[PDB]
């Protein structure tokens, strides 16, 4: 079996089902004291738990979904009738992210798109019915962040006042990402230092909300 097969069943066999809070500590206990794995974790959670709730996003798009892990964390915090979209191009980790929301009873409110960003993206309008992204969580892989930014930009999913909360952006470091950002009068610029999951390592976000074209 694979690390993430391991995750889940750790899950499934120490968690209390449809008991958001309890799969998280059981994610990150498992890699804390067995296999480290590239969730978001603790540290930067909090900091995205505080994000959500200043925001109360109706329609949220995570770019990245792995295990699951980000996705019960920002789901357990939506209202009502608010829905998450994940992207996640490995089909393993599509699943596993499945099983992950269907054990902890957010699956009415998440949906995984199966593909690559960068083909989905362009999709959000006509296929799954989006006018505007309220916030965007960005954990795929470094190099797509810039250019998903952008895309998102030119598909016009991006309104005055959306947030777009990057992980990873020292480790493994997102430097174009940043420079672009914190460069343009598009967007508003926030770091948000902390640690990378489950280490002694300095990592941090970043807040960038979108001022309009
Ligand atoms: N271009 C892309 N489109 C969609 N998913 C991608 C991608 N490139 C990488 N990925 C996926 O991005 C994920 C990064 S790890 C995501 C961790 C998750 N956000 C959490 O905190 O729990 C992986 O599962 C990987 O397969
Ligand atoms: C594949 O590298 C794993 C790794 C190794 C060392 C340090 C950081 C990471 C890391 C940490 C993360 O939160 C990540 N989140 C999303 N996509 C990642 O590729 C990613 C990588
Ligand atoms: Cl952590
Ligand atoms: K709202
Ligand atoms: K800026
Ligand atoms: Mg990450």
């Amino acid at each position: 079996d694979t690390k993430e097969q391991r995750i889940l069943r750790y899950v499934q066999q120490n968690a209390k089902p449809g008991d958001p809070q309890s799969v998280l500590e059981a994610i990150d206990t498992y890699c804390t004291q067995k296999e480290w794995a590239m969730n978001v974790g603790d540290a930067k959670g909090q900091i995205m738990d505080a994000v959500i709730r200043e925001y109360s996003p109706s329609l949220v798009l995570e770019l990245g979904a792995y295990c699951g892990y980000s996705a019960v964390r920002m789901a357990r915090l939506l209202q009502p009738g608010a829905r998450l979209l994940t992207m996640e191009i490995n089909p393993d980790c599509a699943a596993i992210t499945q099983q992950m929301l269907n054990f902890a009873g957010l699956q009415d409110k998440v949906t995984i798109l199966n593909g690559a960003s960068q083909d989905l993206i362009p999709q959000l309008k006509k296929k799954y019915d989006v006018d505007t992204l309220d916030m965007v969580f960005l954990d795929h892989w470094k190099d797509r962040y810039l250019p998903d930014t952008l895309l998102l930009e030119k598909c016009g999913l991006l309104r005055k006042g959306t947030v777009l909360l990057a992980d990873n952006v020292i480790v493994p470091g997102t430097p174009d990402f940043l420079a672009y950002v914190r460069g343009s009068s598009s967007f508003e610029c926030t770091h948000y230092s902390s640690y990378l999951e489950y280490m002694k390592v300095v990592d941090g976000l970043e807040k960038a909300i979108y001022q309009g074209p």
